[PDB]
């Protein structure tokens, strides 16, 4: 079989590059352990980890019942916790957490689909696309109460949320210009604000756990909505939207980096590059 998925990481300091582990399977929407050690993949349903030092081939994570995750799932600040987005139960995305030495999942979504995308710095709650009657917006739930808080209302599609790291603040995207943009709330929602003002559909914004950048895709203009398998640029820029530029062109799109990606030192992310089928 030639190579379909390859687990990549970029160093934003020295601007290097590192294949981890190709693959002819489809591996997608890469998190990296808080310790350090090891990337959370998924693949066709199933999660899995691959070490970074010794053997990275993919370890597959016993998610109990879960076995149709997709690629919005992250890991837990204290590294003890993985969220997942999984629809065996209901037939359309639910978000549970289930510890990350696997076992069985605990449902957090009552209200769906609702697909996991930033794990707040302090631990105690996440950020997450709702859809509700095909309006999407960007929800936060506090993990020990339960609790729904709706962050924006309806302004455009609003989706891919994930936290800067000094808790003030979700990043996300927003169709409300037109073409999917960056655009950040406050964690209280209590105001919002443009970040990206592209010729671009900009997706997947992940704020570096080191506080000075952002990482996320650029579409073409005339894609709708986060296709497979195009020429797409992974962008970088400043966390006020200042300093954009192209780290590199890249053969993907969906599956390259959904989920929050940074190494917990903020100076390398991973990601995966496709090859045409």
């Amino acid at each position: 079989g030639s190579m379909r998925s390859s687990i990549e990481i970029f160093n934003i300091r020295t601007r290097k590059m590192r294949v981890v582990w190709q693959t002819p399977e489809l591996f997608e929407a890469p998190n990296w352990s808080p310790d350090g050690k090891y990337l959370l993949l998924n693949s066709e349903g199933l999660l899995y980890r691959l070490s970074l030092a010794g053997d990275p081939s993919p370890e597959k994570v016993d998610t109990g019942f879960a076995t149709i995750c997709n690629n919005d799932h992250g890991i837990s600040p204290d590294g003890a916790l993985y969220a997942i987005s999984d629809k065996v139960e209901f037939g359309k995305s639910a978000i549970y957490l289930l510890p990350s030495t696997g076992g069985t999942p605990r449902l957090m979504t009552k209200n769906l689909p609702s697909y996991w995308h930033g794990w707040s710095p302090d631990g105690k709650s996440f950020t997450y696309c709702g859809i509700r009657d095909q309006v999407f917006d960007i929800y936060s739930m506090d993990i020990d109460s339960g609790v729904e808080t709706r962050l924006t209302h309806g302004e455009g599609r609003n989706d891919g949320p994930d936290y800067s790291p000094d808790g003030r603040w979700i990043y996300f995207n927003s169709s409300r210009t037109g073409q999917m943009q960056i655009w950040r709330v406050r964690v209280d929602g209590s105001s919002v604000e443009r970040i990206t003002d592209s010729a671009y559909g900009d997706w997947f914004p992940h704020p570096s756990p080191s506080g000075d950048k952002v990482v996320f895709v650029s579409y073409d203009a005339d894609v709708f909505d986060h296709p497979r398998d195009l020429d797409v640029r992974v962008q970088l820029m400043d966390m006020d939207g200042g300093n954009v530029e192209t780290l590199f062109d890249l053969f993907g799109g969906q599956g390259t980096m959904n989920s929050p990606n940074w190494s917990p030192d903020g100076d390398e992310f991973a990601y995966v590059r496709y090859f045409p089928v």
